[PDB]
């Protein structure tokens, strides 16, 4: 699609001590990411991540691919950002 934002994704439920370069290297199975945005957190309110990818291809692959598997464990939610 045209908008470029589209390719950044939301990533719920990360346990707390996650690495951005764990974020980067599970997400890299779908495709190459050009960011890892591990946000602060929110108080009452689970962790949340975005990752931008370089297709928009694989940020939609990732979103069926990798929501609701277990990182590590953690069950993690994927979707749009």
């Amino acid at each position: 699609g045209p908008l470029g934002s589209m390719k950044t994704i939301l990533v719920k439920n990360l346990p707390s001590d996650t690495t951005q370069e764990e974020v980067l290297d599970y997400f890299s199975t779908i495709g190459p990411i050009k960011s890892v945005f591990i946000s602060e957190k929110q108080a009452n309110t689970p962790h949340k991540a975005f990752v931008t990818y370089k297709n928009e291809e694989e940020s939609k692959k990732a979103q069926k691919c990798l929501n609701k598997t277990i990182f590590k464990n953690h069950t993690i939610w994927v979707g749009p950002g």
